[PDB]
Formats: C-alpha cells, structure tokens, sequence
C-alpha cells in the first residue's frame, strides 16, 4: 500500500531525474560559464550587491545555489563571510572545487556536488546568494529550485540575494528582422533579379513561427512606454506553486510615434538588498540599459502592423513551464493593436 | 531511415534563411553571375541544366545569359518560390522548374550546360557533389560546359587569435573581478579544442602559419570522379612555419573555377582566409592543445574528407599530422551540428 503508492510515482520521478541531469549537463562545458563571467553588468551587479551587504555577510554562513565555477560564493568569502556552501548539481564543480583551492579559500568555501533539493548542509544558513535568472527570467525554471533552499535552509530573518524580480514589456520594432524582411527587394539592385515577391515567404519563415527569440534590442526600438507585467517577491509564501500557474499579468500602453511594430519584448530586472547606509542595486536588462547576455525576449507577431502616435496596444501575458519540457519556457500571449481585433499566440523558448 | 534523413536535408533549404545567407554572400553570388554571363557564348541559345536551383536565381542569370531553356531542379519545398519568382521576372519560358531530386527528374532532352553550387563546408559537407556528378553523366551533352567546371582544396596551419584570446580569458578574470581563475586554462582547452568536431569559422590572413597547401583538385568533368568521393578525397601535405606562434591546427578551404569564355578570363570563387569572406567561412580542424611552432617548424601529415558513415550527407575528416619533431599523431573529425 505505501510501496504501492511509491511504485505509482517511480516513473514520473524518474523521467524527471533524467531531465534534470540533461539540464545540469548544460553547464558542465566552459562556454556558458565565459559568457555568464563575460558579461559585466551580471556578474559586477553580483559582486557589488553582495559587498554591499558586508556588515550583514561579515562571519556568517551562506548558501550559493548553483555556484557554477564558483565566483558568486567567492565574493560572499570576500565580502567576509565565515562559511560559504557552493551546491553545484553541474559537473562543473569540479572546476569550482579547483578554482577555490587556487584562490586559497578552500576553508571558507566548500564545495557541495549534487542538486540543492538534495544536497545536505551542515546548518542552516544566515544567506543564500543565487544567479537563477533564465532568458524571460524564467526559462530554466531555476526559480523553484531556490525557493525550496530557502524553505528547508535559510534562518529565519535570513537574507536573499538578490531579494526580488520583476517582469516588463513593450511594444517594439526590431531593425534586423526589418533589415532581414527587406532584403528580397534589394536583390533587383545587386543583381538584377526581382525577388520582391519573396517578402511574404521570408515573414511567413520569420515571424509566423511561435518560437521565443532572444535578441538585443536598443533604447529606439522601443514603441511604447514599458509595463510592468509580473512582480515577484522571492521571500512570499506560496511563490513555489504560482510558478506552475502562470507567472504574468495584464498591460495596457500607447505607442509614441509612426514604426513598424514587429511584435514584444520582455526583460527583467532584479533587486539586491541595500544594506546599511548603501542603496538597493538594481541588475536591469532593459533595451534602455547597458546590454546583458540575456538580451531581452523577443514575441514576433505573425506580420508586422503599422503603429502611429497614440496607437493603443493592450493585452495579457503569462509565461509557463512548455508542456513536454517543465525547464522550456512557454508563453501564452493575448495582444491587441489599435483597431485590429485580439490575438493570441503561444511561444516556445527557441532551441 | 532513407526517407527521413533526406527530408531533413531537405527542410533546410525549404526556410528563407539560408537563401538569405546564400544571396546575402555577394562573392558567391556575384562570381556565380559572372562566371555565367561571362559564358554568354556558349549558353546564348543554348539549354541549361540548375541542379538545385533553390530561389531561381542561377537558373535566371543563365537565361538573362541568352540560354533559350533552363530547368531549375529542385528537391526541397522552395522549389514553389522559385517558380514564383521565373513567373514574376517574366521568363515562365525560358526557365521551367522541376521539383524532386535530379536523381530522379526526368528532362525532355539532355543539355548543353549544368551550373549549380553545390559546396558545403569544407566543399563536400552536404555531400551535393555525387548529385551534380548524376547529372552530368545522365543529362549533360558531350563536350557540355560544366559550371563551375572545377574544384581545389587547401590546407594550413593555423593559429586562431580568437580561440587564443578564449583560452586567455580565464587569467584575465582577477583583474577586473579580483578571482584568480587562470586555474582553467586546461578545462577551457579540453571543451574548445579537445572535441573531435569540424568548426566553421572565419580566419584573418594574419592566422596562416605557413604557405597553404592544395591537397585535392577535383576536375568536374572527369568519369570516375563519382567514385573517388566514395574512396576519400586528399592526400598528403608538408609545409614549413614562418614564425613564432602557438599552433592550434588546421584550416581547410576551397575554391572553385569558372571557366573563361571568349574573354579567356577564368573566374575563381575563393574561400581563403586571404580573401573577401563568404559565408563557408574556413573549416577548423583543431589539436587536442596548442604546440608551439617557430620559423621553418615542418608540418606535415595527410587529410581524407569522407562521408560520415551513419549520415552520407554530415563531413569527416581524417587527419594525420606531424608537427616539427613531434611524434605523428591522429585525429578524427565530423562536421559540428
Ligand atoms: C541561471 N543562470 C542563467 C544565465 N545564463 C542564461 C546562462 C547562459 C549563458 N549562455 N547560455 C546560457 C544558457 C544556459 C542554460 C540554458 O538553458 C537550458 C534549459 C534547456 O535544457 C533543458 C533540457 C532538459 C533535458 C531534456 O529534457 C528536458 C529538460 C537549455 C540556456 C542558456
Ligand atoms: C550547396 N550549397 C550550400 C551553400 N551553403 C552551405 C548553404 C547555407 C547557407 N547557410 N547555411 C547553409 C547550410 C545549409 C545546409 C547545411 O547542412 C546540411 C546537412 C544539414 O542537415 C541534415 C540532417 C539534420 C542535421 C544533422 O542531424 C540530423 C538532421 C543541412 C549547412 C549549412
Ligand atoms: N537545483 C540545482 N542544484 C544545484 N545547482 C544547480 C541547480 N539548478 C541549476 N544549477 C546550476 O546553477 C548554475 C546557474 S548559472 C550561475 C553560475 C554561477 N553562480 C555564476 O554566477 O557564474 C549552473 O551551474 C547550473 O548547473
Ligand atoms: N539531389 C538534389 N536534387 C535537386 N536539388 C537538390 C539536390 N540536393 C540539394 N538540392 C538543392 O540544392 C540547393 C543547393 S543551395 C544553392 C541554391 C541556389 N542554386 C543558389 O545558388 O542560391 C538547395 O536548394 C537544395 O535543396
Ligand atoms: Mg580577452
């Protein structure tokens, strides 16, 4: 009767098991981790929002859930803290272990092999410090992961870093993809054959898909004032289910001027706690901020649409774990602009 | 699993965005229009053949060349855009399109021309070559004009500043970070060089360490040819370094020759890195690690470009190479996804 129950879920259990180690395995290859190390505004974000809480680190014991090569749990030992765990489920911890041997750390930081849901600490711990953050926040589907640490291993009282996240979109047009849709009727110019009649094909091949792209964007591509969509504070209760859900919310804007709107962007930012006399640190990843190597997230409609000065676009977005795939980021777009009628596409995050 | 793998070749070519690239790729594209009007005499009135003629556009440069009859061979599903665009340019006459593989296509006569490109990566990924080859001994007339007419392939050691500046990145991370990670110097070179994959890449001119070497040259029109693809096309080569440099291994490239014309003047279409770049790129074939070379450091070795045996259509490249006084050592390569 109990083994009967607990053979009813070995399969489930299981096939999870295993894309849970296909996931991990794409962090065992040093490309993600040069990119993730490359990037600046991530990892300088990381590395001041955490000096910043200094006085708050300073001979205490903290929790780095996916510490990668190990540069997060690194800063937290420089930043003073006492004991820092690294749980990494990757086979890059080894890499980590070795990288905290050669800075000399290996008595503050300790290396922890294996998923955080199962890793066993010591303790509890005073903080936990965790870069989770997937393309449209939630690709990855990292989240929950975090949560359940903080759950089963933070003090009460305890720090998160970073504390909070939220979720924006806007209206855009996007200058390669028109590059790319107008190319068919350059080609008269360069070489004498009109392939004009191709610009259907080519947006039909390119926006008529339902995959996410992820793309950068600047500051001008932008055709509306951005929305916040989605607020997540990481310390309420109950946040682990809401993921399963749907996180997302309604958006209402109207557009600045004449363009061609291609379809949305959605980005993120989140917060890093203050800290004693200091400020919260903000890690954006707005077109209108410096570019990370998330870029933003971008929602093609099927054809572009005209906008104007004061064109209304309006809407519903929630992203969701993709049906055969909990860690593919899946997003279920209602939209309507100007005086079109409401529209709707599901996207799937991009291969 | 015939049927399946040919499909997704297939599916490929039946997106915009790989013609986007191809037409995009102005040396290509413009040598093929060249080479062809350049022929003007010998396809004025004359009938082609376009083996996988994709959006058309070969088969209307050799209708704007003065051919009376193209047929645009098709495979894939953008065999429709291509009928649109011969309807839209108003040469529904000159050029008719025919879907299926060339294999299998049945013509109303045998030509006097084939124009097609068919080079992949390192020029047989893809494996498009026997399919031309097909056609040429079914459909071409005798003393037919083939373009391009021929092929060559290079070889050369290389040192990739840009992988160099990859493996470099890991020592640079204490000074703006305040981590030492140069520790992971040996990890980073296991995952970017340590992998038995063909990379597609571009190269400057600056990263050849010694005079490229041609390895094959495959003459179009020779009987038999069909049969050597099968056997392995390469050879040995042997080369000697110009200077100082961490060698990481080797670039292939080709190139391809349209005959002359009345004008005598053959066009080549290269993909060296000491020209305009095209969208073949070179194709790396990198060391398990950097050897270090100085000037007249000897390189040699033998390189066979064959099919992959569980897919005909996915490059591999068998090295053998010898590095100064290095023992000879052995490396096996397919085409990364
Ligand atoms: C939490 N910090 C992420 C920060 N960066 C997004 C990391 C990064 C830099 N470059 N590239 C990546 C990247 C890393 C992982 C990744 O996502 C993986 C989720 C997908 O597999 C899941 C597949 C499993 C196995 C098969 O069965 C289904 C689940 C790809 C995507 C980009
Ligand atoms: C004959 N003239 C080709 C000229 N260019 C190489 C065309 C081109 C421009 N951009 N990109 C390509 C490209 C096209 C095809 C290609 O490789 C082909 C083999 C690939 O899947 C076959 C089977 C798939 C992939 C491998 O695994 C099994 C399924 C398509 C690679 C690049
Ligand atoms: N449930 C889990 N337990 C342990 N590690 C996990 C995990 N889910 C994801 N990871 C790891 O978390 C990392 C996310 S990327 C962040 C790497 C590192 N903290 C840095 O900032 O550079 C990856 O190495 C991934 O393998
Ligand atoms: N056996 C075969 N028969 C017919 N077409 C083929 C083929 N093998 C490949 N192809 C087609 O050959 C084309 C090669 S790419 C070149 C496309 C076009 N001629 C241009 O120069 O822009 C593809 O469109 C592909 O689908
Ligand atoms: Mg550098």
């Amino acid at each position: 009767d109990g083994a009967e129950r607990e053979a009813a879920l070995e399969r489930p259990r299981r096939t999870k098991r295993e894309r849970d180690q296909l996931y991990y395995e794409c962090y065992s290859d040093v490309s993600v981790h040069e990119e993730m190390i490359a990037d600046r505004v991530r990892t300088d974000a990381y590395r001041l929002g955490i000096l910043r809480n200094w006085a708050a680190l300073r001979g205490k014991t903290v929790l780095d859930v996916g510490a990668g090569t190990g540069i997060l749990s690194i800063f937290c030992a420089q930043a003073g803290a006492r004991r820092v765990y690294a749980v990494e489920a990757s086979a890059i911890w080894q890499q980590a272990r070795e990288v905290v041997r050669f800075n000399g750390l290996e008595d503050r930081v300790h290396v922890l092999p294996g998923p955080v849901e199962t890793v066993e600490l010591p303790e509890q711990v005073d903080a936990i410090v965790s870069e989770w953050m997937g393309y449209g926040l939630l690709h990855e589907s990292m989240l929950s992961s975090v949560l359940h640490a903080r759950t089963k291993w933070l003090k009460e009282g305890g720090l998160l870093l970073p504390a909070s996240a939220e979720l924006f979109i806007a209206p855009i047009s996007d200058q390669m993809l028109e590059w790319r849709l107008g190319f068919w009727s350059q080609v008269k110019q360069h070489y004498g054959v009109d392939m004009s009649c191709l610009e259907g094909f080519a947006t039909r091949c390119l926006m008529g898909h339902s995959e996410i792209v992820v793309q950068g964007l600047s500051g001008e591509d932008v055709l509306a004032r951005p929305q916040r969509f989605a607020q997540l504070e990481l310390s309420r209760a109950g946040l682990e289910q809401e993921l399963q859900a749907g996180v997302g919310g309604r958006f209402r804007c109207s557009c600045y001027g004449s363009a061609p709107m291609h379809g949305f962007a959605i980005w993120f930012q989140v917060t890093f706690p203050g800290g004693e006399s200091e400020k919260p640190l903000v890690l954006s990843t707005s077109p209108f901020h410096p570019a990370t190597h998330w870029k933003q997230a971008l929602l093609y409609l099927n054809e572009p649409v005209q906008v104007e000065q004061d064109t209304d676009v309006s809407g519903e977005i929630t992203l969701l774990p993709s049906r055969d795939n909990p860690r593919r980021l899946r997003v279920l777009l209602r939209y309507k602009v100007g005086d079109q009628e409401e529209k709707t596409k599901d996207f799937a995050m991009e291969d």
